[PDB]
């Protein structure tokens, strides 16, 4: 499914994302927008390392979830990558939280660094009443 902007903001807020590890809800929104366009079914296969990025947050199969086909895989979220392709994003949110508890935090996502970090992201939550 493709979440509508405010629908996702409210969902992430309900799931405890606002301020998680100091990450504002607007930053999570910016991350989701640039990673997947708010699409829970998005997948990006990287033929080089043979890993695939899954779901709304584009979490990678080499370090975070198991897709049973990625070389050098550690499954830090102890979770099937299939759980990251569900309309229900609770599993994805729990894994996203695990990712950001590592030293880099949300900087783990290159797209977020390039399109969101240090920039005004207030437009992502404006009018959502969150
Ligand atoms: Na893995």
């Amino acid at each position: 499914k493709v979440f509508e902007r405010c629908e996702l903001a409210r969902t992430l807020k309900r799931l405890g994302m606002d301020g998680y590890r100091g990450i504002s809800l607007a930053n999570w929104m910016c991350l989701a927008k640039w990673e997947s366009g708010y699409n829970t079914r998005a997948t990006n296969y990287n033929a080089g390392d043979r890993s695939t990025d899954y779901g709304i947050f584009q979490i990678n199969s080499r370090y975070w979830c198991n897709d049973a086909k990625t070389p050098g895989a550690v499954n830090a979220c102890h979770l099937s990558c299939s759980a990251l392709l569900q309309d229900n994003i609770a599993d994805a949110v729990a894994c996203a939280k695990r990712v950001v508890r590592d030293p880099q935090g949300i900087r783990a996502w290159v797209a977020w660094r390039n399109r969101c970090q240090n920039r005004d992201v207030r437009q992502y939550v404006q009018g959502c009443g969150v």
